[PDB]
């Protein structure tokens, strides 16, 4: 498995324009377009992130060069943050990825907000990392996937993800 796949199965595939779980405008692999309420701004910022006169709807290789910019992007905003990269060059390959993960659900922002669990990332206190991981709001917005996301913290494996 590899984060491609990993956030594949996390956020899905649509061409058209969605809302996302908290009813943002978003489409292909989970691409946000806009915070906005306006539909109208987000056919906006959909043709002006493609390039061309889309009219709500994307191509599947279309979808994919959004995802291959996005996943870009979250990492370089890894290794730019002063609180992530530490933590993102301390962790092996599996675990790299469970972070690349939160950084694409919620920003470099968010993420760089879980303080005490980022620590416990860094000491390499699994266990008690995800126990604090999971007193979140993320958790209890969208608890399947910060499951799958937690125990890939933990257990170091892509266990979570097997059999999807
Ligand atoms: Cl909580
Ligand atoms: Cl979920």
């Amino acid at each position: 498995m590899n984060i491609f796949e990993m956030l594949r199965i996390d956020e899905g595939l649509r061409l058209k324009i969605y809302k996302d779980t908290e009813g943002y405008y978003t489409i292909g692999i989970g691409h946000l377009l806009t915070k906005s309420p306006s539909l109208n701004a987000a056919k906006s910022e959909l043709d002006k992130a493609i390039g061309r006169n889309c009219n709500g709807v994307i191509t599947k290789d279309e979808a994919e060069k959004l995802f291959n910019q996005d996943v870009d992007a979250a990492v370089r905003g890894i290794l730019r943050n002063a609180k992530l990269k530490p933590v993102y060059d301390s962790l092996d390959a599996v675990r790299k990825c469970a972070l690349i993960n939160m950084v694409f659900q919620m920003g470099e922002t968010g993420v760089a907000g879980f303080t005490n669990s980022l620590r416990m990332l860094q000491q390499k206190r699994w266990d008690e990392a995800a126990v604090n991981l999971a007193k979140s709001r993320w958790y209890n917005q969208t608890p399947n996937r910060a499951k799958r996301v937690i125990t890939t913290f933990r257990t170091g494996t892509w266990d979570a993800y097997k059999n999807l």
